[PDB]
């Protein structure tokens, strides 16, 4: 009864186009915030952020005010889309094909006129993904909200603190905070300024997944390449093993390309690590070819260079604690012994290069210590 | 004739925004329940569940009532979307881009006023998929339903037991049940509490499919890797079998990556088993290098360390029941080759024992393993 | 002049909510059928069927009746969606995200009130795909249609024979028929019964494409695997060829997995055949290591067990028609070992050849529709 | 001042359902045509064609007529969807999920009543893609247009010659023409005839892209397969090279599988080329194993059959212009056996070179459109 | 108060179909422009350009004029889609499935009637992507805008300079400018001419990403292929190394195929470079077979043709500074291996030079190479 009567009275002469102020000259205060429920996906290749968001827009309709003593029990009303004035707060940097992914729901008003509007939505935002440090990367993705067609003299946008009470963790991202800021900006279209609210979603990538799936396997497959320097040359599989492992590491670079965006702002840390390891494996291929040339040397070819006969069979040989047809066998054994010395020297040197480059590149990430401590 | 008169009478002064109650102060009892017709696809990369649900919302419209003695033969009327007050019971954890996968259908009513509204839809829900024990894992997926803008004082939501009579099996998931629960929660937006009905769809993965596409194949490829220890070394193909088989085993991890989500909450059992297999095969390659180093040992090189000369050619050799300058060099080479043969067999047995243990000990660490294997096969 | 008058006259007091009967108590007969124009795709992985369908729903509106003598030349009228009552017959087992893929068009009524409504649509239906017999599979995909909110006491649904005259073939699927059936089922929501019309689209997969792109290439590549027993061991490439072929046959399994659903209701025939082929090639590599192990046996090692010396160098040798001094003796003992290694190649050449022939033939002819397949599409 | 009055005047008693004819009995002449702007993609796997089309429907509304002397300066008016009667001309064989991809725009009327309506749209049409001759194929894709609910007695559809002046080239397809035809067919639903206008888009695939991406690389990888007969046997990599190149060729059959539809109407030409190439390389591996069997032949076994000793070491050896004591005698027999490996290598090198040449030319020039193709695209 | 009065007054007799001019005979000037905020995606395979655009359409409504002295504080009004006449300026060369990706927003009018309309949108346009010079390529994508149904005699379209102040860089594309041009074209449909405004978005591709993912790795993998000529033949892995690296170079051609459109207008520079690389590696395999044929020459076979005995063992050998029956047989076999080694060394220089030329020569055959190398590295 009273609900029917009140609904009939509240729509007499009501125009959903009129801004609901008592004094037309004064701006209308709109309190804006959001509740972030989940970060569903961050597809870095297209530079878009998908979030489950409950935007919270509250304002006051001067006309939707009733005296509850005259409408007993009726303390709130609800109006669907198109029947009540609403703030046209859009996401400026939207990436959704429709550009406005908000789902239009009811506006709950009470007896005093305070309007509460809590549209749910899946919002896609064009976020610049700083991939410099991936997988140890921290992203600051902005969600910029503002009235599309109302300036400061008409819609006085005000900020309320973001809600994360109902947030459900993701698995891949540690929300470090959603600090917000209210700005008063001027635009090259118009003279009246337009205020905006920008929420900076700060998220730290949890590195266990990519860590176990890319870094640890890469390290140990690069380690399978370093076994070539312990394999004997007579096996006739040095080049096979070495080249096969190198061409196997290409799969990791392919996967990164499937994940990463095609941006030239910087070179990804994962990319530098894959590049450094794979170039070192290629150098292992070059050096084993040299070992095989020393090993398979025609005895009646060139003589042993004195430089080599001392730099390998005297110094390096001692450092590592190694130590007519039959004269040629001695000669070839000497050439084969030189091949053995090169194997051990480069084994040690390439082992250290692997150790340094791996540790040196990974600790250049600011977030490395935080990462290893929180995620392992 | 009477249908026209009824439809004309029932819309007079009707407002689709007025809760259809007689006493405004009392909440309106709405009964809610769903019907899971099919689980078409549970997405595990985007942590999204997909279902073919037919919701059920029954209430009582105080305004849409008539005396059948006046309107012969019109015992029921139907109203489309936007003409009758309808409960705004949305899914809270929706993953659909429109957020509302409900298809708006008619609202049947009878001569007493009891509305009945069953909307169909392909509901997508953001469900946390516990992948810790995958493929032997019970996902527990919540579908939380509630009126978006009505609190407890206005819409008294009540739960009815879920219907699964028409449920159509899936093939991949054995529905273990869909228990529901009614909650009264408070929100940081508002003071009036809001009740919600949450249906937890509990799903058991049928493991035969993965069983034969990934795990048993991986076991057999790992045995194929294990064959390197039976190859004679003179073939010159030990390392090519080892490394080639390892590279073939990498596709299984690629597949599991293509299915799994990029989550750090846990390490899937499939991942731990695949990783242990990869580590065992890589260690087989390292040991392959060691055996080839012993086999190709220069006769005029280092001497056999007594620790080796006993630990390999005396104890391990007996346990397994094995037993001129060029001739002496061949004799040393012949010894070293015996050491190469002994290492192959010891590591054959040892890697055989680690394969059976690791596989059984990782797979039988899943609580649902027995239920699964006993029923899925 | 008269079409305008008729259109104005027919909407006087008309309500698109009223079911158009003269006697409210009697149900309204609705004749339901469809014209199947094309089966666009059957994505078996998702268990969905995409079809081009022109549902044919005809009924009688009591109120849309005029006397053509008073409206000369105006013999039919047309009304768009939302202006006249039309039966809300949906596809119950729909798999489309919107759940209702029907495209709403006009309703052609004539002077006697008979309404004809033939909406086109791209329909996705959740069809259980029996993948046991793939590629030689026959599917029975159900399209279940019924009025959502009208029971038998209100809308007397009647079936008309399915139309396939204008059906345009697909390329992969042989429509075996679209037999229909009217059923009266009870539901756990309600007491009034609900009738439905179920069209079972029966489809035979045309086997030439997959059979050329999966089955035959596996046969020939697996035959290449069994050929290792003609390669000599001294080549030093038996293991390379054998393992390379086995690892190459895995890509077919990747494609088969990319196509098929993730179901445990039964094991597909394509998979049992590939698995049986794959294990035979794997066993061939197992035999390969044994051949190279008997060959590369230390001449001064263990002696040939008499049991081996007979099973290989005496009996099997006849059936298949085969037939410094320390170094010479060492070559001699090694020489019998090489021949023993050679006999295993030939025995296992014959034996594994038979396994593939039996395995392949015995698994393929266990499909009921196999003879139809080879006879119709080859 | 006058545009407001005209718009106010023209909507008095106007009903957008009424066909705008003066005599209801006479059909309404509608002139239909289209402007083809671009062929964005034809995804043959799903058998659908994506085109940018601006359909051109022009007719005469009897009611939207004004005298320009009374409304000076107001010479044309525009009406959006739902306010003016429009022809419901749909694409019968549509493959779009919505089934109607036309974008609804204004209807430009002038003072004489002639309505001009040019809705743009991206149209998906279910087109039969003849993949028999691919990549040297020509397609005939139908765009079938007709009034959905108006027959010949009410809407007399008429064809106008299609416009391609503004056509934007594609890159992959040479528009050979869009000849149209008006047909009047009877349907199994209804008695009143229905006219339709069918545009057969004739498209020739430009073969430079696939000819360099698939044909030439396959030729060259098959040439590396033929190189096995020039490798010495002692290298121990003949089988490695041959099998490696075969598994390299497998990706091309994967690529066509990703491109081509899974239809069994025929075997695509590219598939027939790849199949013949793979068979030739596999047979080359077979012969490679036979040569290795001859090369690694023990000299204590069987003696060389006379047939072999002539067919290889006498005739074929002459035509192609090649030409401790126990160890030497065995080396002589081993040397004789190794010579046989060289003869087979050389004979089969020439023979497998020729069958690649024949197979290549005989399959490529079996397409009628091949010569025109190579002449236009290379 | 005054806002509601003004809204009531402005909608009396207003028709959103009427073009809002005082004199019907004179065309209505509409100023058109756009603000390009981002180039979201260039999927060249579909020949489509995805951009974030805020089209700017400004005109004057003759009827939406009020005196602010009579409506104090009410200086602007806003009207949603369907309530006021708007210019139907569409993107002619649209590739979006709905064909109109504009998001309909309010039209901000002031007291003098000037209407300001700035709709946002994700715009897909069918743009011819000249892949001739890829990755060092510059694209000129046209966005053609015009009123669909209003010709020059009714809607006098005028262009305003494009806004890029708020443009946010992309990462892969350097916006070189968006020059516009206003045209008056005649169409085969109609007699009244129709003006359009065409914005040519000019984009220079950033080459660091592709430079480091495909060009440099291809060079280094082809160099790895060139190592075959330093490998000794007795290793028995020349053919293995060469052929394996060639199948590895095929992934790059597959990647380019995944990227590039299916166009025959020209051959992309990347494709020509990869093709030359593949020909060099394949010719290296062919000559590798020849050297192995030289090395595995039966000593009792043919004799060395004098041509060979000079061109390899005298000139080329000196240029590169190289220098009983079984004894004779090994001696002749020793020369064949020496001939085999000489061919390897010549091929090392020659194929190195071919590698040097093709790589350097083909890459600077792109006009934009210097611009790229200077800006992108
Ligand atoms: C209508 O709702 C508004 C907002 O929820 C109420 O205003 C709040 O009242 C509480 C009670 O003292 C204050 O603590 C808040 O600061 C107020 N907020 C605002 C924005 O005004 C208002 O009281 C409600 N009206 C009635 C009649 O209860
Ligand atoms: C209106 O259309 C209906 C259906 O097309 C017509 O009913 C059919 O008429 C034919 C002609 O004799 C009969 O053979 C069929 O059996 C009728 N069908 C049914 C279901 O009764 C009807 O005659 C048409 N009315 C007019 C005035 O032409
Ligand atoms: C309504 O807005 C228009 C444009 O925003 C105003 O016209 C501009 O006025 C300024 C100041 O005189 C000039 O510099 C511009 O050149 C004008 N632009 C155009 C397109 O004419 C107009 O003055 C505003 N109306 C009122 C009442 O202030
Ligand atoms: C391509 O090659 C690989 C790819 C991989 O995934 C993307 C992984 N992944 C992996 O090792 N994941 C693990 C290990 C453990 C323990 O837990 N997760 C490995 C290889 Cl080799
Ligand atoms: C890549 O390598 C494999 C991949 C596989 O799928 C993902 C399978 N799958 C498999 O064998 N599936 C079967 C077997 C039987 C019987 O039924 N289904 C095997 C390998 Cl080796
Ligand atoms: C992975 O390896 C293959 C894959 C293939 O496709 C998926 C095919 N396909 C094929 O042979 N298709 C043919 C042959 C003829 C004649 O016609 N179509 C072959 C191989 Cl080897
Ligand atoms: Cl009603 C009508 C009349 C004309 C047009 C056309 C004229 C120009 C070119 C395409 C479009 N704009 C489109 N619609
Ligand atoms: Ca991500």
């Amino acid at each position: 009864e009273f609900q029917r009567k009140l609904y009939k009275e509240l729509v007499k002469n009501y125009n959903p186009l009129e801004r609901p102020v008592a004094n037309d000259s004064q701006p209308l205060t709109v309190y804006f915030s959001l509740s972030l429920l989940q970060i569903m996906d961050v597809d870095e290749k297209n530079q878009v952020l998908t979030t489950n968001i409950w935007l919270q827009m509250s304002w006051t309709d001067h006309y939707l005010q009733w005296n509850v003593s005259e409408y007993p029990g009726v303390k709130t009303v609800r109006f669907p889309d198109g029947q009540i004035w609403k703030p046209d707060i859009l996401l400026y940097n939207s990436a959704d094909e429709r550009f406005d992914a908000t789902f239009h729901t009811n506006v709950l008003v009470n007896s005093s006129g305070h309007c509460q509007y809590l549209p749910p939505g899946i919002f896609k935002s064009s976020c610049y993904i700083d991939v410099r440090w991936f997988p140890f990367d921290v992203q600051h993705c902005k969600l910029k909200f503002g009235s599309w067609s109302y300036g400061g003299w008409s819609l006085d946008l005000q900020m309320q603190e973001a809600d994360i009470s109902g947030y459900i963790p993701n698995g891949e991202w540690d929300l470090v905070g959603i600090p917000g800021k209210r700005s008063e900006r001027f635009y090259e279209c118009c003279k009246e300024p337009y205020p905006d609210v920008t929420f900076t979603v700060t998220m730290r990538r949890r590195t266990l997944y990519y860590g176990l799936n890319l870094l640890i396997p890469c390290v140990l497959i690069s380690a399978l390449a370093l076994l070539v320097f312990l394999l004997p040359a007579d096996s006739g599989e040095k080049i096979s093993l070495g080249i096969t492992v190198l061409l196997s590491l290409t799969v990791f670079m392919l996967l990164v390309a499937e994940i990463m965006p095609a941006t030239s702002d910087s070179v990804p840390l994962i990319a530098q690590y894959f590049a450094s390891t794979m170039i070192i494996v290629g150098l292992s291929v070059v050096v084993t070819v040299i070992v095989l040339q020393y090993h398979h040397h025609d005895p009646d070819g060139g003589k042993m260079p004195k430089w080599t006969r001392v730099i390998l069979l005297n110094w390096c040989a001692w450092f590592l604690r190694m130590k007519c047809q039959d004269e040629s066998e001695a000669v070839c054994s000497e050439w084969k012994f030189a091949a053995c010395v090169v194997d051990r020297l480069c084994l040690m040197a390439f082992s250290v290069f692997t150790i340094i480059c791996t540790i040196g590149i990974l600790m250049s990430a600011p977030n490395f210590v935080e990462a290893v401590s929180k995620d392992f």
